[PDB]
């Protein structure tokens, strides 16, 4: 999309985020997601991928890589190797583990 490109702008959309959803605004906004204003529906500012029905223990970066692996914002922030491993591809696991 053309909006919500900054972390601060994404955070502002969470003003009416329901307090009972077990995933928090900071986690979502960091992973590129902003609140669309209905239920627990979020969208990525970059790939426009939509996610809902957040569950306790969900990791927004893992959900981003599981559903929208070609997102250029996801790749810039987390790197192609992170996305590959979420997609079940491990030819570069040792180097990944070593590098960090
Ligand atoms: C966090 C986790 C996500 N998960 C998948 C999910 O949310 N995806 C996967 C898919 C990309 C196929 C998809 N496409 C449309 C919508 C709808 C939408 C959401 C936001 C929005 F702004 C506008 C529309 C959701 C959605 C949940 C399980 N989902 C729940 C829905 O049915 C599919 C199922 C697999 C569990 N929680
Ligand atoms: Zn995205």
């Amino acid at each position: 999309g053309s909006h919500m490109q900054t972390h601060a702008a994404r955070m502002r959309t969470f003003m009416y985020w329901p307090s009972s959803v077990p995933v928090q605004p900071e986690q979502l906004a960091s992973a590129g997601f902003y609140y669309v204003g209905r239920n627990d529906d979020v969208k990525c500012f970059c790939c426009d991928g939509g996610l809902r029905c957040w569950e306790s223990g969900d990791d927004p970066w893992v959900e981003h890589a599981k559903w929208f692996p070609r997102c250029e914002f996801l790749i810039r922030m987390k790197g192609q190797e992170f996305v590959d491993e979420i997609q079940g591809r491990y030819p570069h696991l040792l180097e990944q583990l070593l590098s960090t």
